[PDB]
């Protein structure tokens, strides 16, 4: 199974197998470099994150202890938890079984235990005390907590077998078996119906009342493998929300499914029919190959890639280097400058140039790099050092300078620089000064001005811009050169590339299927004659050589020469001009075929912008990106792309080496191009990593969409997101604060998918709250092109919205207490719960004379019996009596002061104050009603714990549950809630058939509606108000094949 | 920022002071990858020394020259014997 | 003295209003600049 | 300019609870707490 790709050649006995690099046995095999998470998983255990806990066991008298069958007797055991009170507890995937772990599981402690760390998991890292968290960070924390729960639930339920049962009630009946032990305990929980209920009890009455039909496997696939069905439907304890989310994940996988035959056809097209790969696939009922994707996702990923380049030439250097190595061994052509030297068979101008050349070096990496740069036209610039040009602008009389000029003229067309023609013209003018005259429109710019200064179109001279404006008489050689350049200026080319069925192309600044080239290319033909002036390079060389010969003909340009070098100079130049180099021929035909084969080979899609050889106004100046939607109006701020004027990374290379290579190209005499290319492609095709790259890109895209949605969720962003939990406390974070919170969420996501690689790091620079991404480039005339992709949605976001609504309905089950509480010491004999205290005792919000205090209310103080009085919101100091409404913030601001002012009033004073709480996590303490209770010390401690930064964990004291009447003793509690919060309790005293005394809680019919209500359909849900914890579900089995290609020679 | 449980003269004066006039008054933030060149903020301070510094800044601002101007001047002084060059980009705030 | 803290004492008062020369305000809105002073050789390059 | 304290108050006193004074908790105050205080010029007293 380690092998994922197998390639076998028919014309050679060298099969090639590719395996993931993460494996421990890379023996003579290719490896998978990208860091990738396992999105698809199978489950051997229950996907349950919540389990009810029964706090106290109970005892009921029974004369007979066993079921009566034959001589045997069967003991009665309740699957249902036995307690005076039972409530669910959180442990995500607590009942699940798998070898692989999301490592995102959440276990929630019982209410008696402190879970403050989870509440303050996010921005509350900056908290003075671990106990206590700042409330305004609560909303962010809850959202991240839901996100982690969802990530932890990313699994697929593996189909499982069923087993004959040996419990007497269903002895010999078939029960789907949970893994290993407890399956009968699991069976009792799923089918308490299996358990008998001979004794009369609330649990027994409920079991007897339940409908028999809502149980067992709902259905199974008639198609099956051995004794196991491909899919099955069964009734068992479960949570619909998680199942629905997993269904969405599966739906995404269903859309992603791709087909092998399409792949075979595309591979043949990319090969251009060079060899025949055999990939016939045996049909699989559950065959899975999820590789369906959109070019828009690729565009977003490539925008990320461009930001990732982020002005670093060093990062691009390695890809270009590997590509050049491939081109070097992907080209059978041989470069032989030494052959040129032997053909020359060599004061001599030829000797001077030879010494200058030092042609011995045989390395042509720059040439391969130049081809790669042509491939990445938009992000790549070819530049030449002015020092490459003659020192001091050269000399008309210098023969060595003449050699520099010839080499420069040869490489000038080669330079990708758009203003390079202007620079070469300026260079020639600089050498021509004092022989031919060039007019300058601007005094500041001189005829001897360095050409490199003219790196831009706006600096193109008006005299330079119109050839007619320059007098042909003033610079006749220069005038002729200008006409010849117009007559013979080189033509760049665009070639079709990419495959629509699968990989496709996301090109935006360029046509997606078209590959831009700075060199015109023609159909390949090795038999073609060497002396073809139709070839642009050949014609250019010939014209340049003749022009130079005309210039040196009279020797007017080179006085001070004792001997006439015209005959010798002409011979050396003639030999160079007549050389039948195949390098231009190779670039015209062989280079395009090779580049076309390598384009799919390239790991990174090249970045290009349209070529305007002569379109000065339409030459683009720069490329920029925008993070916000068009409708918004915002400050324009500094960006990395703006700093670099050059659209593409500048590259300077050795002109002599490139020119020599261009003059020295030959193919192998007996070479078979189809054979050579096929031999190189077979291993190259065998080693492809495209699927992994696509998968990482898709994950990055999902993360980006989730991030933008979240930025709108907790912050002000134009993207629309529903917020029903704005009541959950949160402040307005600074952009930096939001970014840091986002960085923590991002680190969490990487660890959650176990990502060892950076995620969205270019996106992590800032501006997370970005409504819409847009990218554009502009021309020298000022025309511009803007590309904006359409957002692809993230499954995580939709699931998040659903969960958010579920949390709002189930926050009590979620464990957060909404509302405020009132402070009043109370002693009573009534049976009312702490969560159900007497209302008459509590002053209601709509009550007259309650006191709220304004921010300006310093309390009055009395010295030696003087009367201190609290400054009121109205500004009247008053005695410590009455019912008051206090904003929570005021107490934290003055906790010590308030306690000091009312410490006596707090201990024994009857004054009642309402502090607005809105929502908070709560802590529950059981208490004994028949003994004296005093929370006054406890209340004092809690108030002291109240602090300006944050307040202490809320402590609740409740009575211990009992099924029978009990005595009570005086109890003092100053904490009064304004609402009942006991909905979390599953049941009270379930063991008793009826309640002797106290509050009564029963198993919820709605949560067991399918069993409780026969009329209710099996698939009915009561969400979000009621959550049934047991439902019918489907588990299926699927198969994914390995990549295999059998390559054969093509006829 | 001080709280006023007390009715002390200081507490009364603070209560009189406007609540909202606090923190950076304004900043020069909007361009892509551009931090605020300047920021306005309310704080305890004295205008008169601030006025003196402002006039100093005004005189310095009066003497400022731009890089393109310098490129042209050096090139002109060279008279073509020497060439110097400056790029074109959005105002980045350089004091010359 | 309210006059010395007028910008805070009076909500309706303009932020830039001064009581000079009658009263010196001890609370003022201040503008702080981050403008750069780079060397000419940094942006101006001589070309041989 | 920095404000300076001139005359201390008569504190603590028996009739006045020390608990009344915020300064009794030694809580940091924006201005000096004293029976008499006047503003003073101290050029660059806080400058760095």
């Amino acid at each position: 199974q380690r092998h994922i790709t197998e390639f076998i050649s028919s014309w050679q006995n060298h099969p090639i197998v590719q395996v993931s690099a993460d494996v421990e046995n890379k023996k003579t095999a290719q490896l998978l470099h990208a860091d990738t998470p396992r999105l698809v998983t199978w489950d051997a255990g229950l996907c349950t994150s919540f389990k009810i806990v029964p706090i106290v066991p109970a005892q009921v008298p029974q004369d007979v202890l066993a079921y009566t069958f034959f001589t045997s007797s069967y003991a009665i055991q309740s699957p249902f938890p036995e307690a005076a009170v039972s409530r669910i507890v959180v442990h995500t995937r607590w009942a699940s079984n798998v070898d692989f772990d999301r490592d995102s599981s959440v276990i929630m402690a019982p209410p008696t235990e402190n879970n403050i760390h989870l509440f303050k998991q996010l921005l509350n890292t900056e908290t003075l005390s671990v106990r206590g968290a700042n409330p305004l960070m609560f909303r962010a924390n809850v959202l991240h907590m839901l996100l982690e729960f969802v990530l932890d639930n990313l699994y697929l339920n593996r189909h499982t077998g069923f087993s004959q049962d040996h419990t007497p009630f269903t002895e010999g009946a078939n029960l789907r078996s949970l893994p290993g032990p407890d399956a009968e305990k699991w069976y009792s929980i799923m089918y308490p119906t299996r358990m008998g209920t001979p004794n009369v009890s609330k649990i027994c009455n409920f079991v007897a009342s339940c409908v028999r039909n809502r149980v067992g496997r709902f259905d199974r696939a008639q198609m099956m493998n051995g004794a196991m069905s491909e899919w099955v439907d069964v009734f068992e304890t479960s949570d619909a929300l998680t199942v629905s989310i997993r269904g969405r994940w599966m739906a995404r996988l269903a859309r992603m499914n791709i087909n092998p035959t399409e792949i075979e056809w595309a591979l043949t097209e990319c090969a251009q029919g060079y060899v025949t790969v055999t990939s016939p696939y045996a049909p699989s009922v559950n065959r899975l190959m999820p590789y369906r994707i959109s070019n828009a996702e690729r565009q977003i990923s490539q925008i990320i890639r461009i930001m990732n380049i982020g002005n670093n030439a060093t990062v691009i250097q390695p890809v270009l280097q590997d590509i050049s190595v491939l081109l070097q061994r992907i080209s059978p052509l041989q470069i032989d400058p030494t052959i040129i030297s032997n053909t020359m068979s060599t004061l001599s101008p030829a000797s001077s140039i030879l010494g200058k050349l030092r042609p011995s070096n045989s390395d042509f990496s720059s040439f391969r790099v130049a081809l790669a740069g042509w491939l990445y036209n938009g992000v790549v610039t070819t530049v030449i050092d002015d020092s490459s040009y003659p020192k001091d602008g050269g000399s008309v009389t210098s023969l060595e300078n003449l050699w520099d000029f010839f080499i420069l003229a040869l490489a000038l067309p080669l330079t990708t620089d758009p203003c390079a023609p202007v620079k070469a013209f300026m260079t020639l003018a600089n050498m021509m000064v004092g022989f031919e005259t060039i007019p300058m429109d601007n005094q500041i710019y001189t005829q001897s001005r360095r050409a490199s200064a003219f790196s831009t179109p706006h600096t193109w001279p008006r005299c330079f811009m119109n050839i007619q404006l320059i007098s042909p008489i003033d610079a006749p050689i220069l005038r002729q050169w200008a006409e010849i350049i117009h007559r013979y200026w080189p033509n760049p080319s665009q070639i079709r590339y990419g495959a629509p069925n699968v990989f496709g192309s996301a090109n935006l600044f360029t046509p997606p299927e078209v590959l831009l080239l700075p060199i015109d290319h023609q159909p390949a033909n090795v038999t073609t004659p060497t002396l073809d002036f139709t070839n642009e390079l050949t014609n250019w060389r010939a014209r340049v050589c003749e022009l130079m010969k005309n210039l040196v003909d009279n020797q007017r340009y080179q006085p001070g020469w004792t001997q006439s070098l015209v005959s010798s100079m002409r011979g050396t130049l003639d030999k160079l001009k007549l050389i039948k180099s195949m390098t231009p021929m190779y670039l015209q035909q062989l280079a395009p075929v090779e580049l076309a084969v390598i384009a799919p080979m390239l790991p990174f899609p090249p970045f290009q912008v349209p070529y305007v050889r002569l379109d000065r106004d339409r030459v683009p100046t720069m490329v920029g990106v925008t993070r916000q939607s068009r409708d918004t109006i915002t400050q324009p701020a500094l960006s990395l792309s703006t700093t670099n004027t050059t659209v593409g990374v500048p590259l300077a290379l050795d002109a002599r080496a490139i020119t020599v290579a261009l003059l020295s190209g030959k193919y192998p005499p007996d070479l078979v191009t189809n054979v050579w290319y096929a031999d190189a492609i077979y291993p190259m095709y065998a080693d492809t990593e495209v699927f992994s790259n696509l998968q990482r890109d898709m994950i990055t895209c999902e993360a980006v969409q989730t991030l933008v949605t979240l930025v709108a969720q907790i912050s002000e962003t134009q993207y629309p997101v529903d917020r029903y939990l704005d009541w959950i406390p949160s402040l307005r974070a600074s952009a930096a604060t939001a970014a840091t919170f986002a960085e923590w969420v991002n680190t969490s996501m990487k660890t959650a998918f176990d990502l060892s690689d950076m995620l969205l790091e270019p996106l992590l620079s800032g501006d997370p709250r970005m409504t819409q991404l847009a990218i554009q480039y502009q021309q020298y005339n000022g025309r511009t092109f803007n590309v904006i992709p359409e957002m692809p949605g993230s499954v995580i976001a939709d699931c998040v919205q659903l969960t958010a609504e579920v949390f709002n309905h189930e926050y009590n089950l979620f464990g957060i207490a909404r509302g405020d509480i009132i402070i009043g010491r109370v002693q009573s004999t009534h049976l009312w719960s702490p969560l159900a205290p007497p209302p008459d005792l509590v002053f209601d919000r709509d009550t007259p004379g309650v006191h709220i205090f304004g921010r300006d209310c310093r309390i009055s103080f009395g010295m030696n019996g003087a009367a201190p009085m609290i400054r009121d919101e109205t500004g009247m100091m008053v005695p410590f009596e009455g019912n008051w409404i206090f904003p929570l913030a005021l107490w934290q601001m003055n906790t010590r002061y308030f306690n000091q002012q009312f410490d006596a009033w707090i201990k024994t004073g009857e004054l009642r104050i309402r502090i607005e709480m809105g929502a908070y996590p709560y802590m529950l303490h059981y208490y004994d009603p028949r003994q004296y209770a005093n929370a006054w010390n406890l209340t004092s401690a809690w108030l002291e714990e109240i602090t300006p930064t944050s307040i202490p964990s809320v402590p609740f004291m409740v009575p211990i549950s009992s099924d029978h009447d009990i005595s009570s003793a005086p109890a003092v509690q100053y904490i009064i809630s304004t609402e009942y919060n006991d909905r979390s309790l599953f049941c009270t005293n379930s063991s008793s058939p009826q309640t002797i005394a106290g509050p009564d809680k029963h198993i919820p019919v709605e949560r067991y509606n399918i069993l409780t209500n026969p009329d209710a359909p099996p698939t009915q849900i009561q969400l979000p108000e009621v959550v049934d914890l047991y439902n019918v579900v489907t588990r299926y089995a699927y198969e994914t094949p390995p990549i295999t290609a059998v390559v054969m020679g093509v006829p």
